[PDB]
């Protein structure tokens, strides 16, 4: 309640002939972390296979102490020991000031559909946009089939909004963006945006506590 949630999104390029090792090590990491550690709200491993296979792992913790303990616990020590053998390069990480974080408990299946969007808003239009996207993301969570929406701003630059969202199935996601409220939003914010990268992602392993319901005061 009085603690600030920690939301970090890690990404990196996977070596050509190491997809197998990558999947195994990420599965173990997600399973050993959530099964044993405290203060971990959820971990979400996905993959972008377009051009060059990229790993994405969305990690969310209750506070910075929970996070600091995680980086010292066994799951992470084992995984960070394997990254160099399976990573080609890049190795980026976005740290995010969470604006809205809402979820249900996810039991992944073949239909689970994850998307990650990054939106560079023009600084001139940031105030107005913030209130707009906040509303849209809340409307989305109440849509049937939405399992998770994490919305926040990069701590390196608050004009960079980051949206991670999980749906029960691909139809739920398409119905979401073909809805009047979302189409209207695209039209309304068109000239407020500087750049946008949406990445439909291939789910790898997801585990979470569920029931999260947070909003920055």
């Amino acid at each position: 309640m009085y603690a600030v949630p920690i939301l970090n999104v890690y990404d990196f390029e996977v070596k050509k002939d190491k997809e197998t090792s990558y999947k195994s090590a990420t599965e173990d990491y997600v399973n050993k972390t959530m099964g044993v550690e405290q203060g971990v709200l959820g971990l979400f491993a996905a993959t972008d296979e377009r051009d060059k296979t990229t790993s994405y792992i969305v990690e969310i913790y209750n506070d910075y102490l929970a996070f600091s303990n995680h980086t010292k616990n066994q799951a992470s020590k084992d995984f960070k020991a394997v990254i160099p053998q399976i990573a080609e390069g890049n190795l980026n990480s976005a740290e995010i000031d969470v604006q809205i974080a809402k979820d249900k408990k996810i039991e992944q299946n073949d239909n689970t559909f994850a998307v990650y969007t990054v939106i560079d808003v023009k600084p001139e239009n940031d105030k107005e946009f913030a209130e707009i996207i906040k509303n849209i993301v809340e409307t989305t969570f109440n849509e049937e089939g939405t399992l998770l929406v994490y919305l926040g701003t990069d701590r390196r630059n608050f004009n960079k909004w980051c949206l991670f969202e999980v749906y029960k199935d691909i139809d739920s996601y398409l119905n979401h963006r073909s809805a009047k409220y979302f189409k209207d939003y695209i039209t309304q914010t068109k000239d407020m945006i500087a750049g946008k990268k949406r990445a439909e992602l291939q789910v790898l392993k997801i585990e979470n506590k569920g029931g999260l319901d947070y909003k920055k005061l």
